[PDB]
């Protein structure tokens, strides 16, 4: 057999490694050894591994981190696999998508899925509050109004659980709270964006989120809610498959809340592309691979919650009434999705605001302080 690596941060529950199985079962002269990754090291060590010879066949890599292999010649070039296949076509692809696997007019990946978040909640603590579980908060004042009702330390509930962590989670998170009040990372220290920030800031100095949201992943932020401690969760469709097994709870989930009544809602377009190392020894078979796991595409949702990155395909309901609410949500926030870059120096731009979000969150600085440190060295790197 040709022996193929493949790098990603799917758990053994989720895509990569069970496609992974999937293919080897073929026994098509081809087999695929699963490495897992954590979220925090993707980058660190698979352009480590390229820089010093070994990097994998294949990743799986965050979306807004792209930009940074392709311009390095650390991705093959796979626009004339694409333009033969049959299997994979670009017209398939959202436009977000497939701009994120381009680089110079030229094909650098595949998208694998896509994703954003939006606002989970748990409609029998809304109810026991005396709030309406049919109407979920609709603006930011009416979201931290609620999360102060349900924050019951008595109870070991905050009202509200999401990331601020110092890594790519806490800028996937924040932004579309900068991006609802008018501001891009491009210009990151509007007013705008000072209100969202210290909005973070009321719910963290309020105590409506854990201290640890400072410090702490989506989904172990997400886990709180599903065990009851939380009464909401900002994160994303990731979600679905463990809450329905572990959240003993009705629960729906609701468009991000926007700033002031009917202003704009927006988010990050967040999940990952598939991608080969420039040097592989295989590209034919780990493109084979690719179009195998493209091929997947039209069962990702009903059997891992998450979302394809194609127009082609639009999810059915799967027959579970808490999975297809959380469908006809997460679908109406991605068309509010707006890419992080395209930018090869997004990690640099992304530390900028995770910095000032920590920065203000432990009132080392003002709110706009930092967001105004932040715009300076992105001015410098973008």
């Amino acid at each position: 057999d040709v022996t193929l690596t493949l790098w990603s941060l799917d758990r053994d529950i989720q895509p990569a490694p069970n496609l992974i199985k999937e293919f080897n079962a073929l026994n098509n002269g081809i087999k695929i050894e699963y490495r897992q990754l954590q979220f925090d090291d993707v980058v660190s060590e698979s352009m480590r591994a390229y820089s010093t010879g070994n990097a994998p066949d294949i990743i799986a890599i965050d979306n807004p981190n792209h930009a940074m292999f392709a311009s390095r010649g650390a991705f093959l070039d796979v626009t004339d696999m694409i333009a033969k296949s049959d299997v994979i076509k670009t017209e398939n692809y959202f436009p977000g998508p497939l701009k994120s696997v381009t680089w110079d007019g030229k094909y650098f990946g595949v998208p694998k899925a896509t994703n954003t978040i939006a606002l989970y909640y748990n409609k029998d603590l809304f109810k026991a509050a005396g709030l309406d579980a049919a109407k979920p908060p609709q603006t930011w004042d009416e979201l931290v109004d609620a999360a102060r009702k349900l924050t019951n330390p008595a109870k070991n509930v905050y009202g509200i659980s999401f990331s601020a962590k110092a890594n790519e989670e806490g800028t996937f998170q924040f932004l579309p709270w900068a991006q609802m009040a008018g501001a891009t990372y491009k210009n990151i220290n509007t007013d705008g964006a000072v209100k969202a920030l210290e909005t973070w800031k009321t719910l963290l100095d309020e105590k409506l989120a854990s201290p640890d949201t400072l410090t702490r992943s989506q989904w172990d932020s997400t886990a709180t809610f599903n065990a009851g401690n939380a009464a909401m969760a900002i994160s994303g469709p990731w979600e679905i498959d463990r809450m329905l097994k572990d959240a003993k709870f009705d629960w729906g989930v609701t468009l991000l809340p926007v700033p002031t009544p009917d202003a704009p809602r927006s988010s990050a377009m967040g999940d990952y592309n598939w991608a080969i190392f420039s040097k592989t020894k295989h590209p034919a078979e780990a493109f084979k691979a690719i179009e195998f796991f493209a091929s997947k595409d039209k069962d990702m949702f009903k059997n891992f919650g998450q979302l394809p990155a194609r127009s082609d395909i639009p999810v059915p309901p799967t027959g579970n009434a808490l999975k297809d609410e959380a469908l006809k949500t997460f679908v109406e926030q991605l068309k509010y999705a707006q890419p992080r870059g395209p930018s090869p120096e997004w990690p640099k731009i992304s530390k900028a605001i995770q910095d000032a979000i920590q920065g203000a969150l432990s009132g080392q600085m003002t709110p706009k302080a930092a967001l105004d440190q932040a715009a300076e060295k992105i001015k410098l790197v973008d």
